[PDB]
């Protein structure tokens, strides 16, 4: 006996569609991806991500489509449910996952390695944007670091941290829709140029554009406020509108907050929240949603969904 009982294996070190199907099934059955394959996925996706701009600029032709998902937080069985409701990722069914893949939920390893696998398989049609939880300080507290150390080793966690540093911070579709995890900026006048200029391969600063992209929240009233989170700001509809007008944009899609209906349309339609972790932490009872967009019609169409069963591992079981 050697590795016959160790599960899915890459094909000469590369991700294939049959590997991804084997992986999702193996994870569904609560089994672990061989550490050598996990390592190969991480080294390769680090290389892919490190060549991207901090701002991914994507063009959708008139009849092309894309799906935008918000926070998933290690709810792997809900992630599979997204793919069963909305189809597997492919070149004709592209996806954007808008940050916060890990922490809180206790299948964060399974979520993130599935997402990285699909990033390697469909690199121009499967997009991952950094959330505030793809950071060391958050992983240390909120489960992911403990989960990686439990399933693999501290060295594997170090590699995850390095890979997260190369996740892009925002994505712009057709020069019209800007997507980021958190939101807009603590000062006026920021442009797409400034986002492209962020040297993102780091942990986020305590303030400034990289912080805001991962951490800010919309508020209903005009202006800005100190964030209730102690980090970044809250930004009003006039902030959103000035930013969109200066940058020739129509609206933003962000995530980073739970909503009972899975989404919220705010700022007169200019600031949309999408959140894709239903019954968050097995307690919130929220619906989740994902957004459908078309190249010829970038209006957001929302699809709601509810949580599905998962194995009996508690949320935050690996947290501090
Ligand atoms: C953390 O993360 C929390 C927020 C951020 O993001 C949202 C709402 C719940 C969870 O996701
Ligand atoms: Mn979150
Ligand atoms: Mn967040």
């Amino acid at each position: 006996i050697e590795d016959e009982y160790s599960g899915p294996k890459l094909e000469d070190g590369k991700v294939t569609i049959s590997f991804m199907k084997e992986l999702m099934q193996w994870y569904k059955d609560q089994k672990k991806l061989h550490r050598k394959c996990a390592y190969q996925i991480l080294v390769q996706v680090k290389e892919v991500l490190s060549k991207l701009s901090t701002l991914v600029e994507t063009t959708l032709k008139e009849t092309e489509k894309i799906t935008v998902c918000g926070d998933t937080h290690g709810q792997f069985y809900d992630l599979l449910n997204i793919f069963e409701l909305n189809g597997l990722p492919s070149e004709t069914n592209p996806y954007i996952f808008n940050g916060d893949f890990v922490d809180r939920g206790s299948f964060s390893v399974e979520v993130i390695l599935t997402l990285f696998g699909f990033k390697l398989l469909y690199p121009d049609h499967f997009h991952l944007l950094r959330g505030n939880h793809e950071t060391d300080n958050m992983n240390q507290i909120y489960g992911f670091e403990g989960e990686v150390k439990a399933k693999y080793t501290a060295q594997m966690y170090e590699l995850f941290s390095e890979v997260f540093e190369w996740l892009p911070l925002a994505q712009c579709i057709n020069g019209k829709v800007l997507i980021m995890h958190g939101g807009l900026f603590s000062e006026d006048g920021v442009t797409l140029d400034d986002i492209r200029k962020i040297e993102r391969n780091r942990q986020p600063p305590d303030s400034g554009p990289m912080c805001d992209l991962l951490w800010s929240d919309p508020q209903p009233q005009n202006g800005r406020s100190i964030s209730k989170r102690g980090v970044s700001c809250q930004f009003g509809p006039d902030v959103t509108k000035a930013f969109l007008e200066e940058n020739n944009l129509d609206y933003i899609i962000r995530s980073h907050e739970v909503k009972a209906e899975g989404y919220e349309v705010a700022h007169g339609g200019r600031c949309v929240t999408v959140f894709s972790a239903p019954n968050y932490c097995d307690q919130m009872g929220n619906k989740a949603s994902y957004i459908h967009l078309q190249g010829s019609d970038l209006r957001p169409q929302f699809h709601q969904f509810t949580a599905v069963p998962h194995p009996n591992v508690k949320p935050m079981a690996y947290a501090n």
